[PDB]
């Protein structure tokens, strides 16, 4: 926030009590909607840490006071008239009081999925062999899953080659599956493969 | 929803509920709007998104100025029941927030690009070259991860999805067919 930006900001439109929508900075996840004074937004940028104004409490807090699960900013945005904030955020343990990431509950947008997957993906290496398919080709080693994915990738360019599009779509995922186990295996993921991308 | 609705905290938000717009399918935010009881109504009873002016100015189908409209995909309520997140599908530009968005987005941005690019200056070679060079490069992501070079095994990766990308769309689908088909599985 640049201070015209923050000089722009409609604090007498919100009351003096600015919504504050905070989403995950990775995965787009929207994770709660919380409300800020001038001091909360202030604290928000000195700490780092996401501070809301309690109306009930009538005081500051930061998220995680009394939890442990903090919110560390990476982003703050206005909308385009100046009355709404997004905080793009990493939390430090789960948002919700219900042992959940997001207080909105199991409604998502349809690319989450994705993202929820790998991280299923990433919890199941080094949890034993017949827990799931994931954990065996975990301990098949490394050369056997390159396999799989050398061996989907070929399956992927025959089935677009023969303009199969149903084969093509089942192929292809197989090919991400295996490929977000692989990245996994040498302790890299697709957010480091989505980075890469974008700096190109 | 029946119980959702009945279970809204209308009197804690003095009648106006905020409510999150949110891309169905990238996951993008998109704005803020305010709703009241009759406008959560014609929002699920029409299918687009509906708000009620928190100036002054009455009910508003979103898009009844620009014919940008928002198709409704799903509502659901925060945890204590004080803010409602949309998703929805965008008929019409592309977010009220400016050029912020999470880290995931610029995949969902690259394939719109991608698609785009049909129109330039790998498409014009065929089906063919491109599905090679998505073999070749699942060959070259094997070689890297088996010699453990996390480096060239992440600009392979890279490399792997990009072609994959410009692949589906060159026999007309995508990465979201892809990632709804694993979530079927
Ligand atoms: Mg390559
Ligand atoms: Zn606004
Ligand atoms: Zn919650
Ligand atoms: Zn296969
Ligand atoms: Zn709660
Ligand atoms: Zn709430």
């Amino acid at each position: 926030l640049t201070e015209q930006q923050r000089r722009e900001l409609d604090w007498e439109k919100t009351d003096g009590l600015m919504p504050v929508i905070v989403q995950h900075a990775v995965s787009g996840e929207v994770l709660m909607l919380g409300y800020m004074n001038p001091e909360a937004l202030d604290k928000t940028i000195e700490s780092g840490k996401v501070t809301f104004f309690s109306r009930t409490k009538q005081r500051l807090w930061i998220k995680g006071e009394t939890s442990g699960n903090f919110l560390n900013v990476v982003s703050i945005a206005p909308d385009c008239d100046n009355d709404t904030l997004l905080v793009l955020a990493n939390p430090i343990g789960p948002t919700c009081h219900k042992g959940t990431s997001s207080c909105f509950g199991n409604t998502a947008h349809q690319w989450l999925f994705l993202y929820q997957l790998e991280q299923l993906l990433a919890e199941r290496k080094y949890a034993d062999p017949e827990t799931s398919y994931t954990a065996k080709l975990y301990a098949s080693g490394t050369k056997r899953i390159a396999q799989k994915v050398g061996e989907e990738g070929v399956e992927t360019a025959l089935a677009a080659t023969v303009h199969d599009r149903f084969e093509l779509t089942n192929e292809a995922s197989d090919l991400m599956y295996h490929l977000l186990v692989l990245l996994q295996d040498q302790d890299l993921d697709l957010t480091t493969v989505i980075e890469n991308l974008h700096k190109r």
